[PDB]
């Protein structure tokens, strides 16, 4: 029935959905701002229409009514939002489904439940998936100390500020509880005059584990194993590997089963990611991303399952096993390991500020075990400051994690992007580290390894 699909996004994810639609025999429609007129994704579609005229380009890509008008005028039957712009916007999906179009994503109840921290926590508690294990809703200093007694140490507080502000207090010594709560409440009453006091069990050096979930409208929910997104610079993802080679396979299966149980309890449809924090055989639920992730490519590599094609086919209403052809959960293969590096314009010698300018040289590696998902990184492209810093996603996969590391080193040295500074020396330093190659990297690994910032002098004749 569905014949034409509009992508309400830009960059590499728009090209990825375009490739999936062309492989599924669907016509493609692109949208682009005036400042994004030289984007690759504009010319990779059958139709391209300017949206958000007279607006800021990132506001143009958030224009719900303009995108819906373009989809209606072009005859598009479906809208794929990609990620990061309107993929989790409840109003956009509501208006798209009210216009008669197909929103390639989860249902509206999933979108508002996982777009709200309280609702997501309530769903996780209903599905018996443990979060960060404290009596957080208790508001008392005596409540805080008894909370410290019943589960344990350390304890990190939210007495400083309500929304988006954390106390972040290190509590180890038994007297440090008492005087730290004293100073924390003394600072808390003077802070803003009004707020909310929350308690939280602090997790020291956790592992960020995400489980990829696919679900159709018929009720079949499968997981596509997990990814390790622990390599993070200031709570921002740098390198994601799949599967979590550091963790034992039975523990990874347990985490994936917990994610499957949660998504089956909420009745999840289409693609989604369940995030976790992992520490010494304990895992804690954090969030559900109700959209396709940037690092879905390594899951595709290690499972052999086209996630975007499955997204479109589930949006068509097809069964996960009968019509799409995905096997049962026990028959989902683990084809090996895979590493994703996001090459951006962030200059690591300049405090990871996104560089701008014209790319004069672009050479892309290839060969065995290499996957490329390029954005706008061609030679002669002018890097605008409006959009994301990402140039190209490079994915290396092999039967063994060590060969994936070796191939990633080969392609990071082979990659030649000139005219703008890239994070390639930082990525080389990270994959050269013995913690990452062993797979024992945690979320605090980047900030606690200053040797990653010693970049050698490049001659550049
Ligand atoms: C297929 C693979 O496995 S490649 C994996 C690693 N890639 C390479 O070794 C590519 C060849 N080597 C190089 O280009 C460089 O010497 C590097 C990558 C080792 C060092 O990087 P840089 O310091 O920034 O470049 P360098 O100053 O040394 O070389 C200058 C130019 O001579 C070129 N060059 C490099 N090797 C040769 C060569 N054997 N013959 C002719 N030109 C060469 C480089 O391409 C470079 O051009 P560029 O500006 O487009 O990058």
């Amino acid at each position: 029935h569905m014949k034409k699909l509009l992508v309400a996004n830009r960059g590499e994810i728009a090209v990825r959905v375009f490739r999936a639609c062309n492989e599924l025999g669907l016509s493609t429609v692109a949208v682009y701002a005036r400042e994004d007129e030289y984007s690759v994704h504009r010319f990779k579609a059958d139709e391209s229409y300017l949206i958000g005229q007279g607006k800021k380009p990132i506001d143009a890509y958030l224009d719900i009514d303009d995108i819906i008008r373009v989809a209606l005028e072009s005859g598009a039957d479906a809208i794929h939002p990609g990620y990061g712009l309107l993929s989790e916007n409840l109003e956009f999906a509501t208006k798209v489904r009210a216009a008669g179009l197909v929103f390639v994503g989860p249902e509206l109840h999933h979108l508002d439940i996982f777009g709200d921290k309280i609702k997501a926590k309530a769903a996780a508690d209903e599905a018996k998936v443990p979060g960060i294990p404290g009596t957080n809703g208790a508001v008392d200093i005596d409540g805080a100390l008894e909370f410290a007694k019943t589960y344990g140490y350390p304890v990190m507080i939210k007495a400083a500020l309500g929304g988006g502000g954390r106390g972040m207090r290190v509590a180890r010594n038994d007297a440090e509880m008492h005087d730290g709560y004293a100073r924390a409440k003394s600072e808390a009453i003077g802070a803003f005059g009004s707020g909310e006091i929350y308690v939280e069990k602090y997790i020291e050096n956790p592992k960020h584990i995400e489980v990829q979930i696919l679900g159709d409208r018929h009720g079949n929910i499968i997981h596509l194993h997990e990814r390790d997104c622990s390599v993070q610079r200031r709570n921002q993802k740098v390198i994601e590997i799949a599967p979590a080679v550091g963790l034992s396979p039975d523990f990874r299966n347990e985490i994936c089963e917990a994610a499957v149980k949660l998504c089956k309890n909420v009745g999840y449809v289409n693609a989604g990611t369940v995030e976790f924090l992992v520490k010494d055989d304990k895992f804690y639920f954090i969030e559900v991303n109700p959209r396709v992730q940037v690092e879905h490519t390594i899951t595709e590599l290690i499972t052999g399952v086209d996630i975007v094609q499955a997204q479109i086919l589930i949006a068509q209403g097809k069964d996960l096993h009968r019509e799409i052809g995905l096997p049962a959960q026990s028959e989902i293969p683990l084809l090996g390991s895979a590493i994703q590096c996001r090459i951006t314009t962030e200059d690591p010698q300049n405090g990871f500020l996104p560089d701008t300018g014209k790319i004069d040289t672009y050479r892309s590696p290839g060969g065995f075990g290499i996957r490329l998902d390029v954005g706008n990184a061609y030679a002669g492209y002018e890097v605008t400051p409006y959009f994301d810093s990402l140039l190209v996603k490079v994915c290396t996969f092999a039967n063994e994690f060590s060969d994936s590391v070796r191939k990633m080193d080969r392609v990071l040295h082979e990659f030649r992007i000139r005219g703008v500074k890239t994070n390639i020396p930082f990525l080389i330093n990270v994959i050269a580290n013995e913690n990452f190659t062993s797979g024992q990297a945690t979320t605090t690994f980047i900030d606690n390894t200053p040797s990653l910032f010693n970049f050698p002098r490049l001659r550049d004749r």
